[PDB]
C-alpha cells in the first residue's frame, strides 16, 4: 500500500545524456543510435534569443563547431541538421547505451518522467504531466535545456519531450523528439503567455480511485451524477470536460474498486463544491492531476 | 525556476538489484561487489512471520538454497551470513556494475530516493524523507521486501534504507545496510504502532526558502518572531522542534534570499495559526516536509 508520485527508473535514458556545447552556449543532448538531438537554440547566444533566425545562425556553423562530449570523451560530429525545432548531430559512433526506444507525441493529460539535466549530466528525476495548455510545470534551471522527459514499457523507451525554455510566468515549454513543440510556443524569447491551466479531470479521478485503492475513502458520498451534470460543475471549475472516452478508460479501476464511475464523479463534484475541509487524500490537501488511469493500475500491480 | 519531488538519477542503483528466492518466498537483493544484501525473512513463509525464530529458521537453509538472479542470469551463492536483520549473501561474481558506495544510518528528518522494485526488477523511483517516527510512507506491495534507499553525492552511492515491511496501519518500515531497523520496529507481523508522525520542520523552512527562491512569496509578513516563541506553537501543531543548529543549516538560505530565519519562523507560525486561505505553495495545499535545507541547495543550485 502507499501511493507516490513516482518516476520511471532512469538508467536507460542515463546511458544517453550528453553535453552539447556551440559557440559559448552549452546545454544537454541525447544521444541514440550515431545522432545526438538537442534544441536548435544551442546555436544562440542569449541576445540572439530575443528574435532569431534559424536558419541564417545555423549557416554559420559547420560540424566542427558542435562539441560533444559523452562522459569525459568527444564524440565525432560528421553531420548535422535542423528539423523543426532541434538539431540532429550525426557522430560517428553509435551510443553502446542506446536502449530500445521511440519517438511518441503524447497528448495533454498524458504524464511522464524528466531527467533533469546539466553539462551532460543527470541531476534528477521527476514525474509531470503535459497541462492542458501544453506547459509542463518542471524544475529547470539555466543549462537544463535538451534534458528530456519520457516513458518506458518493459525495456522500450518512449521519448515524448525535450526541454526548451522558461515561459516568463515560470512555466516550461519544449517539443517532441521531432522538434515540434507542444502548443503554440516558439523559441524566441518574447511575449508568449500561456492559456487556462485546467485541471486533468480523468486523473483526478484515477487518483480518487487510488486513493479508495490505498485505504482513503473519507469523501465516498452517497450520491451519483450523470457526465452532463457532472461536466456543468466541471466547467465552473475549470476542470476538462469528461467524455465517455474518459469513463471507458475507468473501467479498470470502477472493477476493482466496486466504484460506479459516475459514483466516482459524484464524490469528485462534491469535493468541488465543499472543498476538502481541512482533510487530506493521499497526503495531499488538493486533487492530485497527475496520474493518469495507466499510471494508477500500473503502480498499484507493480509493473517493472 | 519551479521545484520538485526529485528523486536521484536511479541507474546505479538498477545495476545493483538482483532477484533473491528461498523457498517460496521471493524478494529484492543489492549487489554489490561479491555480496547481496536482502531482508533476512525471504527465509520465512507468510505464517512463518507470526512468530519467526530467525536462527533456527536460517539452521535449516544452505548456500544452494538461496537463489539469486541478476537479470536472466543465475549467480552462485558460495556463503551466507545473518547480520542483525539482513542477509549477506556471497556470491562467486562480483557485480561489474557495482557504483563507489557507502553504507549510511541516517537520521530523522533525511531525505532518500527509493527504487521500488519488484523480482529484482525496478518499477520506479520517488522521494521521501524518514519521519520523526522512524517510518517512512512509501509505495510498496508485496515483493517489493529488499527495495533499498539511497543518496547520491556525485558518484557516490550511499545506501541508507532497505525494505522490510509495512505495519497495519499502510506506512513502511525498514533497516539501513547493516541490518538494523529504523525505530523500535521488528521483522515480526505483530502489533507495533509508530508513534506521533510529527513534521519536521526545519525542511518545512526549507521548502518556504524554495517558494521565496522560486516565485511564491504571498506568505510572507511582517513579523518575527524568537526560537522559544516559535517552539510554544511548532508543539502545538506537532512540528519538531527548531534547534539552533537547524537556523544555522538555514543559514545559506537565508543569505541566499535576505530573510532571516526567525522572520522565516514567523511566516511559518501565521500559516499554522491561520491556514492556508485556499491558497499554495509551490503548487501544494499543505506545508511540505521532505525537502531538507540540502536537498533545496542541491535542486536550486543544479548539482548533477
Ligand atoms: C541560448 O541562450 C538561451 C538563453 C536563455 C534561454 N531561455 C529564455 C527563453 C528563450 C526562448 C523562449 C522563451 Cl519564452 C524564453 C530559456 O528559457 C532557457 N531556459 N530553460 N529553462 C530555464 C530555466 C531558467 C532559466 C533559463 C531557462 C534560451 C536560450
Ligand atoms: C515472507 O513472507 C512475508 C509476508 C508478509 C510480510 N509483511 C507482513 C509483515 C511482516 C513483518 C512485520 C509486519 Cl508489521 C508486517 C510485509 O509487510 C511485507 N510487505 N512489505 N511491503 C508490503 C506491502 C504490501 C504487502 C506486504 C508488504 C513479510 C514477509
Amino acid at each position: 500500500s502507499g501511493f507516490r508520485k513516482m518516476a520511471f527508473p532512469s538508467g536507460k535514458v542515463e546511458g544517453c545524456m550528453v553535453q552539447v556545447t556551440c559557440g559559448t552556449t552549452t546545454l544537454n543532448g541525447l544521444w541514440l543510435d550515431d545522432v545526438v538531438y538537442c534544441p536548435r537554440h544551442v546555436i544562440c547566444t542569449s541576445e540572439d534569443m530575443l528574435n532569431p533566425n534559424y536558419e541564417d545562425l545555423l549557416i554559420r556553423k559547420s560540424n566542427h563547431n558542435f562539441l560533444v562530449q559523452a562522459g569525459n570523451v568527444q564524440l565525432r560530429v560528421i553531420g548535422h541538421s535542423m528539423q523543426n525545432c532541434v538539431l540532429k548531430l550525426k557522430v560517428d559512433t553509435a551510443n553502446p547505451k542506446t536502449p530500445k526506444y521511440k519517438f511518441v507525441r503524447i497528448q495533454p493529460g498524458q504524464t511522464f518522467s524528466v531527467l533533469a539535466c546539466y553539462n551532460g549530466s543527470p541531476s534528477g528525476v521527476y514525474q509531470c504531466a503535459m497541462r492542458p495548455n501544453f506547459t509542463i510545470k518542471g524544475s529547470f534551471l539555466n543549462g537544463s535545456c535538451g534534458s528530456v522527459g519520457f516513458n518506458i514499457d518493459y525495456d522500450c523507451v518512449s521519448f515524448c519531450y525535450m526541454h526548451h525554455m522558461e515561459l516568463p510566468t515560470g512555466v516550461h515549454a519544449g517539443t517532441d523528439l521531432e522538434g515540434n513543440f507542444y502548443g503554440p510556443f516558439v523559441d524566441r524569447q518574447t511575449a508568449q503567455a500561456a492559456g487556462t491551466d485546467t485541471t486533468i479531470t480523468v486523473n483526478v479521478l484515477a487518483w480518487l480511485y487510488a486513493a479508495v485503492i490505498n485505504g482513503d475513502r473519507w469523501f465516498l458520498n452517497r450520491f451519483t451524477t450523470t457526465l452532463n451534470d457532472f461536466n456543468l460543475v466541471a466547467m465552473k471549475y475549470n476542470y476538462e470536460p469528461l467524455t465517455q472516452d474518459h469513463v471507458d478508460i475507468l473501467g479498470p479501476l470502477s472493477a476493482q474498486t466496486g466504484i460506479a464511475v459516475l459514483d466516482m464523479c459524484a464524490s469528485l463534484k462534491e469535493l468541488l463544491q465543499n472543498g476538502m475541509n481541512g482533510r487530506t487524500i493521499l497526503g495531499s490537501a488538493l486533487l492530485e492531476d497527475e496520474f493518469t488511469p495507466f499510471d494508477v493500475v500500473r503502480q498499484c500491480s507493480g509493473v517493472t
